[PDB]
């Protein structure tokens, strides 16, 4: 029993990582599935945009989340190869090894070490339950999560905010996939 009102309308999208990695109905079915196995306010738009385009309701599978509040959300979502189902225990943290493993002789000789326990234990499992790094939202995270932000998204950003309106950005894998302009109902 609490509020929900303020309800968000999805009205722009906009591609930035055109020919070089995801195209616009890739990123619109990406957000709309993580979105479809997530709990969140605002993204839910998408998941509504998504499911009358694709006319089928059965959308979204496994998701890794990372979540802020205002700030957006990161995740790891799967379905091409999810039967494999994951470990995922802290796994942003859940280290291989603490120490020195490329070489031991010339780097800080500690111990005997462990080669084969726990490491590549998650790399490999990833690499067979393929699966896609996924962030939405504010704009801090998109400067912070490595990418570069250009001159004419951030002049074609901040004329939605002057507009009033709600104005976000979508990254994936280290890249910046596109973004989103969002008004309210
Ligand atoms: N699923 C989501 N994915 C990405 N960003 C999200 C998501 N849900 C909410 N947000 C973030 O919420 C921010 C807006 O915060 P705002 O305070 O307007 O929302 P709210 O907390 O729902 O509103 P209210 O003040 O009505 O509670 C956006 O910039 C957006 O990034």
């Amino acid at each position: 029993s609490f509020t929900m009102h303020g309800t968000p309308v999805v009205n722009q999208v906009k591609v930035l990582t055109e020919s070089n990695r995801i195209s616009h109905h890739k990123i619109l079915a990406i957000v709309g599935t993580a979105e479809s196995n997530s709990e969140h306010p605002l993204g839910t738009a998408i998941t509504k945009y998504c499911k009358q385009e694709l006319d089928t309701e059965t959308l979204g599978t496994c998701i890794d989340f990372q979540v802020v509040p205002g700030c957006g959300i990161s995740c790891k979502v799967t379905n091409i190869e999810g039967l494999l189902h994951k470990n995922n225990w802290n796994i942003e943290d859940n280290n291989i090894k603490n120490a020195s493993l490329v070489q031991i002789d010339a780097s800080n000789e500690q111990s005997s070490t462990s080669s084969s326990m726990i490491i590549d234990a998650q790399i490999s499992n990833a690499l067979n339950a393929q699966q896609y790094k996924v962030l939405i939202g504010n704009r801090e995270w998109m400067i912070r999560n490595g990418l570069v932000i250009n001159n004419d998204v951030n002049d074609f950003m901040t004329e939605h905010e002057r507009k009033g309106r709600t104005a976000v950005l979508v990254a994936v894998d280290d890249e910046l996939c596109g973004l989103i302009a969002i008004a309210d109902t």
